[PDB]
C-alpha cells in the first residue's frame, strides 16, 4: 500500500502526543558538541519559528524582489542566517519524515520520477503523517489552480531537529535550510490527492535531470 501511511486514519491523541514529547526528549539527548556553541539569539529565533517566525523568514525567501521590503528586509535577513546557524548546531535527522503542502497543478502535471524539487524557503516536515497534514487542508486565495499534495520524505541529510528547543510547539519538526533538494522517487495522483516520494539529495549532486522551483513551478537551470 503505497503512501498508507500518509493514507490511513490518524493515530489517537494521546500517542501522537506521546511521541511527539519522545521525540523531543530524543532530540534533547542527541545534542552534540556543536550545540555547546549556540547562543542566546539562535535559541530564540528556533523556540519562535514555527509560530510565527517561519512566516515571514519564507516570504523572503520566495519575494521575487527583496528590495522591495525596505528596513524589514534587513531583519529578515538577520533571523534567517540566525536560523540557519543554529541548523547546523542541532542534531541530524534521518529517516523518513513527512510535509503537507499545497502545489500548482500546472507543477504537478509535469512531474516524473527522478526529477528534483527545490524550496527556496526553509522546509518544515514532521515525523508524524498527522501533524503533516495539518497543513494540506487551506491555502490562501489563489488565482492559479492548487493542488493538496503530501510529500513522504527519506531524509539521508540535510534535515535537523528542532523539536528540542521547540517548547511551545510538539510538531516532531525537522528542518531544512533554504533552497533544500529533493529527488522524486514515486507519485501517485488519486481522488484529487497527491502523494510524492522523495529524497533528499544534495544540490551538487544533480545531474542531467529537470529542477523545479516548488513554489513558483518554475524551471531552475542545471
Ligand atoms: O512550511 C509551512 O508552511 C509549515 C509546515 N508545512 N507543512 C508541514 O508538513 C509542516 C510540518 C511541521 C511543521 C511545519 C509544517
Amino acid at each position: 500500500g503505497p503512501f498508507d501511511a500518509i493514507k490511513q486514519p490518524n493515530r489517537s491523541e494521546e500517542e501522537v502526543t506521546q511521541l511527539a514529547e519522545d521525540f523531543k526528549d530524543w532530540s534533547k539527548a542527541s545534542n552534540g558538541w556543536r550545540y555547546s556553541f549556540i547562543t542566546a539569539n539562535e535559541k530564540e529565533a528556533v523556540e519562535d519559528f514555527s509560530i510565527s517566525g517561519y512566516q515571514t523568514a519564507n516570504d523572503y525567501l520566495r519575494a521575487t524582489d527583496t528590495s522591495t521590503w525596505g528596513v524589514a528586509g534587513a531583519d529578515a535577513r538577520q533571523y534567517i542566517r540566525t536560523v540557519k546557524s543554529a541548523l547546523n548546531k542541532l542534531p541530524k535527522y534521518k529517516g523518513t519524515a513527512y510535509r503537507g503542502t499545497w502545489v500548482k497543478l500546472s507543477l504537478l502535471n509535469k512531474l516524473e520520477e527522478g526529477d528534483v524539487l527545490v524550496e527556496p524557503a526553509f522546509t518544515s516536515t514532521s515525523t508524524l503523517p498527522e501533524v503533516a497534514k495539518r497543513f494540506s487542508v487551506v491555502h490562501p486565495n489563489s488565482p492559479q489552480r492548487l493542488k493538496r499534495v503530501l510529500f513522504e520524505v527519506k531524509i539521508n541529510q540535510g534535515g535537523h531537529t528542532i523539536a528540542g528547543l521547540s517548547e511551545y510547539s510538539k510538531e516532531a519538526e525537522v528542518l531544512f535550510a533554504p533552497n533544500a533538494h529533493f529527488r522524486i522517487t514515486q507519485i501517485e495522483r488519486t481522488s484529487n490527492h497527491t502523494y510524492i516520494g522523495v529524497e533528499t539529495v544534495k544540490a551538487s549532486a544533480v545531474k542531467n535531470t529537470q529542477k523545479y522551483n516548488l513554489y513558483s513551478g518554475e524551471e531552475v537551470e542545471a
